[PDB]
């Protein structure tokens, strides 16, 4: 997994230089001021970038686990990158690969982290300091439902350093972060002219740890981030996070889990959390389809709405 | 004060209407949605427009006085409407004549205020429902920095009516909104081609009531917002909130006083905050100043050096 730091210098190394220095990881190619942030503007806003020590008493990496629970959109139209990513959190071993180990901020923390990116033929290492976008000592762009956790916040500014800046994030194809993530080529299917048996493939693209996701075409620019009657966002990338049935008046139902990157705002029709189908499904098989009511951005749907509501579903395999 | 809403009827007749049927104010002419925030469209995130009772548990309308402390900027390139709001404050009989007097979320509260705008003529009475876009349960755009006072949210809200949207007032001009809080006529000096005599006028103007700004010239609308190493912002329209001499190592340093509207990012050099200049300096003649070391928005400067960074200097006088 290649070096890709100006210095030519490792992970390990910078690290270890920096521990026995005793001073903190600052990052010579992304630099943390103005121009990192956006390329075609200045903020409007005073931005201050902060190290997550500087934010809350006690940072963590990784707290609870690296969850789709972590990935709650900021003010930025990374939605699609984001997508990806929650995706990428129901494959363990797919997100270790973008997500080394034993980073936290505990013994042997230098300010520095380490992601993993596909690029173009290839794996790089792509290095950072921590120092993060934030605003009235908040973060800005990605961050955890759980503000002592970084690992979401520093894997998209990792991805924003990737591309030049968290600019160049604005905009973009669930793919390009499918398959930076993974090394696979991208399947696009689309909705409405989907195989007989589109539901099996999904299922079985989920069970063998394919990053799946979907979306409703925009018809012109005017329409993009429109919210629907129903709770849905068109032009908007949702990760599909969950293939599974119920029993309702006794017939077998095909459901779909569909999470959106914001972290909450949801689909209202049947199966979304508060709906009457609900009430006649026992707490048994409610426990294991994980039904809640919370605006997680995460509900189900039945496979018929979604394919009639949705209009693309892209499968992306690992390798 | 002239009625402006499309009904015909006046802020109290909307207001005792409301309370009649037990209900609050929502505004026709400037709806809680996309509309009324953007034009080239929509957020990338989903504001909730919530009342300040939504937003925390004891909203108030004024606290601690109507002060420039409470001019803290959002995510909006509003600065020369801030700074103008800011430079209205320390005049308080004109500040009374912007902001109607007995307004609260106290007994008679019916989710709706009002504010008056000079508009080249006549004076315009401008009502406002009080829902405000948060996102993450706090205000987006202006804020005192009490997060219980909503007068200035408020007050940028209905000036954002009087220009149809919220975007509307990105980028703008500080004696446009100066004449609109006063009916007073403007006066640019240049600051590196001013009177013999200039200081003096900005004394006698700041003493007078007048709403005095300046700021630092754009080259590029690339340069718009970016810092000078002396941690001054260019293309930024600021408050001069104080003009005082000083004793200082035998000499009378003639000091100005300047603030930014983001309530936040100071002036570097000497009289900066933490410079070592004060400390030759008495705690009587520093108290008298209000000198303190807090990232206010607003700091002291020697005067040579504010005709030396800035380039231009706006009055609104009255008389
Ligand atoms: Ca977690
Ligand atoms: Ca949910
Ligand atoms: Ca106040
Ligand atoms: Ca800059
Ligand atoms: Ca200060």
């Amino acid at each position: 997994a290649r070096i890709t730091h100006s210095s030519g210098q490792s992970f390990e190394q910078m690290r270890q230089e920096c521990l026995q220095r005793g001073t903190l990881f600052e990052d010579a190619d992304f630099p943390a001021s103005n121009s990192s942030l956006f390329y075609s503007e200045r903020p409007q806003i005073p931005f201050v970038w902060k190290r997550p020590g500087e934010i809350v008493k006690n940072p963590e990496f990784i707290l609870g686990g690296a969850t789709r629970t972590d990935i709650c959109q900021g003010e930025l139209g990374d939605c699609w990158l984001l997508a990806a990513i929650a995706s990428l959190t129901l494959n363990q071993k797919a997100l270790a690969r973008v997500i080394p180990q034993d980073q936290s901020f505990g013994p042997g923390y230098a300010g520095i982290f380490h992601f993993q990116f596909w690029q173009h033929s290839e794996w790089l290492d792509v290095v950072i300091d921590d120092r993060l976008p934030t605003f009235r000592d908040r973060l800005v762009f990605l961050h955890s439902a759980d503000h002592n956790e970084f690992w979401s916040a520093l894997l998209e500014k990792a991805y924003a350093k990737l591309n030049g800046s968290y600019e160049a994030l604005k905009g973009g194809s669930a793919i390009e972060a499918m398959e930076d993530f993974t090394g696979g080529v991208a399947e696009t299917f689309q909705t409405k002219e989907a195989p007989e048996n589109f539901y099996e493939i999904l299922e079985k693209a989920l069970k063998r740890g394919s990053l799946l996701g979907c979306f409703i075409d925009t018809r012109s620019a005017a329409e993009s981030e429109a919210r629907t009657p129903f709770g849905l966002i068109k032009g908007h990338a949702y990760s599909v996070t969950g293939i599974d049935q119920v029993s309702f008046r006794g017939q077998r139902i095909e459901l779909i889990r569909i999470r959106n990157p914001w972290g909450q705002v949801e689909w209202n029709g049947s199966w979304s959390d508060s709906s009457p189908e609900w009430r006649s499904v026992g707490p048994a098989e409610q426990k294991r389809l994980c039904h809640t009511a919370l605006d997680d951005g995460e509900f189900w749907m039945a496979f018929k709405d979604f394919k009639a509501h949705f209009d693309k579903v892209e499968i992306c395999n690992l390798t």
